[PDB]
């Protein structure tokens, strides 16, 4: 017995059953989801796949028979249970037939009930299990061809030639995308052989049921595939032009929030707003016709079984001399409903076979690329794949225990020399020997996107004492301490960025950690200071190394500490010039020896379903909208079941004018109202996504800055990337497949209700069974799917982290615990999705035996209560229609549970306070030329960055002569820039008043205070576009105006050099620009402002010696009549000022001319 009741556990997926119950208590961790039983762990597939792909290469390769001979019994098997599925699917159609007409038994009418009960519940738990099994061999699939592809990013070649700029877009395309078509392919599988059989089957048994004329409508309906697989390719163009609309307007947003500060300084808030509202309707122009073409994909779906019904029926009374009988029509009915599912999605299994075509060309293609005394090297040619000897004529020995430096030209080989030596190069010729893992500091340096911690421990054992002596050799406390977590801080690209000194300096502490003979250090003082850098040769490299007496070889073209090198390398060329000591070197080549001096001399608590969101959603659009669809919706629901009532009378009976014209009638309506439904649906759906992001990102820009401050730029850019595509493209198919099933079931319930009035005793517990199952469902795949998302990101940052660095995971023999890491997080991610499909085929059978049980009450209830025999078919036909769809109203409920989720998210944003943007003063009372005079006085200003918190600013009060130059001072931290946005007022103002040319600040409208005042920060910031959008995006000056400042910025030569002069364009982050030109551009900026009043922080900062020198001759000269507040770091420049105000953490301190306080805490400073 024990064996049939496993059997029936794994039919029923009773295994889930438990899990999803307790998803309630507590959510479903991955704990909670055993590890992959050993057949379905990635090992044993990529083990399987490895050994088939082996096979097939030892006779070009082709990954179809790999894959067949390793997954073809599973999907044999669930190709075997699809074809039993049908074959008892399409009992429903018979039994109908019998039970409508209705020793032998079969013909009693009564054991055809329990025979069509039997038959459909053994229908759907085949199904099922063919659903699970080739869901089940699709992951496993997946995981073989992941754990293969990163086995041969593994075992990639670095050459140039090979991995260009574009191979690792094209690895981690791959990895995404390729491989889950794939997938889904393997998923859909099953269904490239099952559907042609049954639309045959379907087709042969309307043919043998209602004579000839069931050609006319199985002809109809066949054109069903042709046309849905076209407006799949126009939904598919549609769609890619979607997307590259979406992206620019992206990469416009994040441009935007990105300097949000600098933005709003200077009023151009509004502005870049309107730029990113073009993007915006661009976007929305695409998805108008995305949604039309979904409309028309809709309306085909709803209205080609329409119109196949009408022709058929009309055809069976115009052409055959028998009357329709009733049994006949209702199983042709029910015959058109069975096939119209497997014609409308051929073309979507067709569409997917292509994709899987195109993605295993692309996997092949991919895995056919470029692969492959303590050491010495005789005679050794290497190249970098070419051909061309990149080095030549080596003879390069590494004595153990020593430092051995090579020094060259840029461009010598020397990094070629090293990655020969690691074996990253072809070796033409010659041989390394070796007398095992070495530790390699790359001249790019690499970063896992983990902590610090273990990036720099890289797998060791952690050992406090090493850790803190590779720190402190290495300097990097300070900087660790800076942190805002210090040790066990992200970073990276996803974690916080570092400076490129820091990120040289974690690599070179991660090479000195690690226990290794031989460490390889290829410039790590590049991005150092000379005092970092002879801090870390005297520690690390001097003192660190030679007490484990390990082997070092540096490469660095500072020719310093080369008499600490008891091993030199002279290479120039990709040729060893010469190799050994100082001493000998000198004695051999004194040339050399002397030309290197010359270099040397030169210096669950809630689970509701957010319905008051859903409101939301549903209204937003407009009252009209939402009227139109639901009124349209009741109205062809309602014309639909009236068509199968017709066609319940029309058959009673048993001339037929009457019948036909009432019938063509209702059937032109009903086609007419599919129309009308999918365009009012579209629309609101349209309209709902405009409304929304245009509301959303007015308020975001409109907000005040301590909310950008707080909240990190990733959740607004993820509430404007991901929560508005979800609104634009997700929500509306969601929500017309929800409406369409939940009025399809209740169309369905009321009918069997009004024919058989005594179902509803047994749909009284049905609808206790199915509330349940609905809720258990959708918490359980609510918590699923976020367990899934969450362990596939991982999985994705591990693929991009080792195709980068590959050279240094090779490098440290690392290689083996990095493929296991990724068979680990492979395995999660795998577990994840299939107990996710777990859980549907779980609410899936459950489902299906409800709704066997609902055929079978309402076949018994009608067989017993008398009725006409068109209404006892009609009931059964709804019966049967019911089952397919109570599956699908709970899916659809979830998923919109899922998206009302991103829309409560999006509406949270719209609460949002907004800033005082009005102004209580009277426009009318501000003068145009309002800032000419300068008058600046302060009134014991108390400015707090937010309520509740300390004082920044505390009772400052100072006085400023009109056309005067200010010079602002002070340690980090002392609130220099605090009075500097107070003149902006962007920090609100706790107590004080500040007077501009006799005006409050406070009391203004924030725009035009914000408009007339100039403002330069540390880092300059530069918007894409033209030169001439940056120097005025507001377009309120005369173009030659622009020249004018160029000129005076001494920018006109760089300009005019660029092609298209103040047309040449500029990329974001000032790329396309040194730091000096872009805080030059940012000068000009203030210069066309004509403010008359100039503001500093750190003008002179991160600006090159004679960067800075032309700044202060600008600000001098060109800046002369109008007042400048300097707020910078060295006091060199604000010597040349008039007035100093120093500051110390909330005091006006020192206020003076410079002279008068030298007479003292500048003085020091100085
Ligand atoms: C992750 C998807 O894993 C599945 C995988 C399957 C296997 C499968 O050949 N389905 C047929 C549907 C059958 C009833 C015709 C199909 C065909 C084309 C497109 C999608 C689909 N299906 C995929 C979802 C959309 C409609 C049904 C079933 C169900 C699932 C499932 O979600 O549980
Ligand atoms: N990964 C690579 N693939 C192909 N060719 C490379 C690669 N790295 C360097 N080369 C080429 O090999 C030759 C020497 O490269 P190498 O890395 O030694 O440059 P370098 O400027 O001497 O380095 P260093 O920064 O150490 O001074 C040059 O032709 C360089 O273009
Ligand atoms: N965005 C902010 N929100 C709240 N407080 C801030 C913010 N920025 C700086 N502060 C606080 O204000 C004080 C003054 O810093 P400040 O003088 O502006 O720095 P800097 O010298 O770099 O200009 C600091 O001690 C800091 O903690
Ligand atoms: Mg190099
Ligand atoms: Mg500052």
């Amino acid at each position: 017995l024990q064996p049939f009741v496993n059997l029936l556990s794994k039919a029923t997926y009773w295994w889930m059953n438990t899990l999803i119950i307790s998803a309630h208590r507590k959510p479903i961790d991955l704990k909670a989801i055993g590890k992959l039983p050993i057949a379905m762990r990635a090992v044993t597939n990529y083990v399987c796949l490895k050994e088939a792909y082996e096979e097939q290469k030892k006779k070009t390769p082709s990954i179809w028979l790999a894959m067949y001979r390793a997954f073809g019994r599973p999907i044999l098997l669930s190709s075997t249970f699809r074809y039993l599925a049908d074959l008892l699917g399409f009992a429903g159609p018979l039994c109908i037939s019998g039970i409508v007409q209705r020793k032998e038994f079969l013909e009693n009418a009564h054991v055809l009930a329990v025979l069509l009960f039997l038959a459909l519940i053994l229908q759907r738990t085949f199904l099922q299990a063919s659903y699970y099994v080739t869901i089940e061999t699709g992951i496993n699939l997946r995981g073989a061809l992941l754990a293969m592809i990163y086995n041969k990013i593994l075992r990639l070649s670095t050459s140039n030639l090979s991995m260009g700029e574009m191979t690792l877009g094209q690895i981690n395309n791959l990895v995404a995308i390729e491989t889950n078509q794939l997938m889904w392919f393997l998923f859909l599988c099953p269904n490239l052989w099952a559907m042609p059989v049954q639309i045959i089957m379907g087709v042969i048994l309307l043919y043998n049921l209602l004579g000839s004329s069931a050609l006319v409508g199985a002809a109809v309906i066949v054109l069903l595939a042709p046309i849905q697989y076209f407006i799949a390719t126009k939904l598919a163009e549609a769609q890619k032009s979607t997307l590259d609309y979406s992206t620019e307007r992206l990469k416009k947003t994040n441009e935007i929030l990105k300097g949000i500060k600098l933005l709003k300084l200077y009023a151009w808030e509004h502005i870049f707003c309107k730029s990113v509202e073009e993007t915006r309707m661009k976007e929305l122009s695409s998805l108008k016709t995305f949604a039309l073409y979904t409309s028309l994909s809709i309306f085909m779906n709803a209205a080609i079984p329409i119109a196949a019904v009408l022709a058929t029926f009309v055809t069976h009374a115009y052409a055959s001399g028998n009357n329709l009988k009733p049994a006949e029509a209702f199983a042709s009915l029910s015959l058109f409903h069975i096939l119209v599912t497997p014609l409308f999605l051929l073309s979507t299994v067709v569409r997917f076979a292509v994709k899987a075509i195109i993605s295993v060309q692309k996997l092949n293609e991919f895995l056919l690329s470029d692969e492959i005394v303590a050491i010495k090297v005789t005679n050794g040619y290497f190249s970098w794949g070419s051909g061309l000897a990149t080095l030549s004529n080596i003879d390069i020995r590494i004595p153990t225990g020593q430092l051995t430096m090579i020094v060259g030209q840029v461009g010598c080989g020397k990094s070629s020399l090293l990655l020969a030596i690691l074996g990253e190069m072809q070796t033409l010729e010659g041989k390394v020997y070796w007398n095992y893992s070495v530790a390699y500091a790359a001249q790019k340096p690499w970063l896992l996107n983990a902590t610090v911690e273990e990036n720099i421990t890289f797998g060791s054992s952690f050992n406090r004492q090493r850790y803190k002596a590779v720190t402190d050799a290495c300097s990097l406390q300070p900087d660790i301490d800076l942190l805002p977590f210090g040790d066990q801080t992200e970073i990276g690209e996803r974690g916080i960025n570092l400076s490129g000194g820091q990120r040289q300096r974690i690599c070179v502490a991660r090479a000195l950690y690690q226990n290794t003979n031989i460490v390889f250090l290829d410039d790590p003082f590049s991005a150092l200071d000379i005092h970092l850098s002879d801090h870390l040769m005297q520690e690390g490299i001097l003192k660190f190394l030679q007490d484990d007496k390990r082997t070092v070889v540096l490469v660095t073209h500072k020719l310093q500490y080369l008499t600490h090198a008891d091993w030199i390398i002279a290479m120039k060329d990709g040729s060893v010039l010469r190799e050994g000591t100082l001493k000998d070197i000198q004695t051999k080549d004194v040339e050399l020896y002397e030309h290197w001096k010359t270099l040397m001399n030169r210096q669950r608590l809630r689970t509701k379903m957010p319905w008051k969101t859903c409101w939301w959603y549903l209204t937003s659009g407009g009252f009209f909208l939402l009227f139109l669809m639901i009124f349209s919706k009741l109205l062809k629901h309602s014309v639909i079941v009236a068509i199968d009532y017709w066609l319940a009378t029309w058959t009673s009976e048993y001339d037929q004018t009457f019948y036909v014209a009432g019938f063509s009638i209702l059937c032109g309506a009903g086609i007419f109202l599919c129309l009308v439904t999918s365009l009012t649906v579209e629309w609101m759906g349209l309209t709902a996504a405009k409304n929304l992001h245009h509301n959303l990102l007015n308020k975001i820009i409109l907000g005040p800055i301590r909310f950008f401050d707080t909240t990190p730029l990733g959740l607004i850019l993820n509430r404007f990337s991901a929560d508005t595509n979800i609104i634009d493209q997700h929500i509306p198919p969601t929500l017309e497949s929800l409406t369409r099933s939940t009025l399809l079931c209740l169309s369905a319930i009321g009918m069997i209700s009004y024919a058989t009035p005594v179902f509803l005793i047994a749909l009284a517990p049905l609808g206790v069974a199915f509330y349940f199952i609905q809720k258990y469902f959708r918490v359980a795949s609510k918590d699923l799917q976020e367990l899934d998302d969450s362990t596939q990101l991982p999985l994705l940052c591990h693929f991009s982290e080792t195709a980068e660095g590959l050279t240094t995971i090779r490098a440290f023999r690392h290689e083996t615990r990095f493929k296991q890491r990724m068979l680990e997080l492979t395995d999660t991610n795998n577990i994840a999705y299939l107990f996710l499909s777990a859980a549907n085929r779980w609410l899936e059978v459950r489902t299906d035996y409800l709704g066997a049980c609902i055929v079978l009450t309402a076949s018994i209830a009608s067989i017993s209560g008398s009725s006409n025999s068109g209404l006892v078919g009609l009931g059964l036909l709804y019966a049967l229609t019911i089952t397919n769809y109570l599956n699908w109203v709970v899916r659809n409920l979830a998923d919109l549970e899922v998206q009302m989720g991103a829309v409560k998210k999006v509406n949270s944003f719209l609460t949002m306070e907004s800033e005082n943007y009005e102004g209580t003063m009277d426009p009318s009372q501000v003068p145009e030329h309002w800032p000419q005079e300068g008058e600046i006085k302060i009134h014991d200003l108390c400015v707090r960055y937010e309520n509740n918190l300390k004082p920044v600013l505390k009772h400052v009060k100072a006085y400023i002569k009109p056309g005067q130059k200010v010079g602002i001072c002070g340690r980090t931290g002392s609130g220099k820039s605090s009075l500097s946005l107070a003149f902006f007022r962007m920090v609100d103002i706790f107590d004080g008043k500040i007077v501009i040319d006799g005006i409050d600040i406070s009391k203004l409208p924030l725009h035009t205070l914000r408009s007339r005042l100039s403002i330069i920060l540390q880092d300059p910031i530069l918007f894409s576009g033209s030169i001439r959008f940056n120097l005025d995006p507001e377009c309120k000056c005369t173009d030659d105006r622009l020249w004018e400042a160029l000129e005076i910025a001494q920018l006109k030569n760089m300009v005019k050099s660029l092609p298209g002069g103040l047309d040449a364009t500029v990329t974001e982050g000032g790329e396309n620009f040194s730091v000096g030109q872009r805080q030059l551009f940012c000068l000009a900026r203030a210069f066309v402002r004509k403010s008359s009043i100039l503001i500093m922080d750190e003008a002179t900062a991160s600006i090159d010696m004679a960067t800075e020198n032309i700044l202060q001759k600008v600000v001098m000269t060109a800046f002369a009549d109008r007042t400048v507040v300097t707020i910078a770091h060295r006091v060199h420049t604000i010597l040349t000022a008039d007035l100093v105000i120093v500051m110390k953490r909330g005091n006006i301190l020192e206020y003076d001319t410079p002279e008068s306080l030298l007479a003292g805490v500048f003085a020091s400073f100085v």
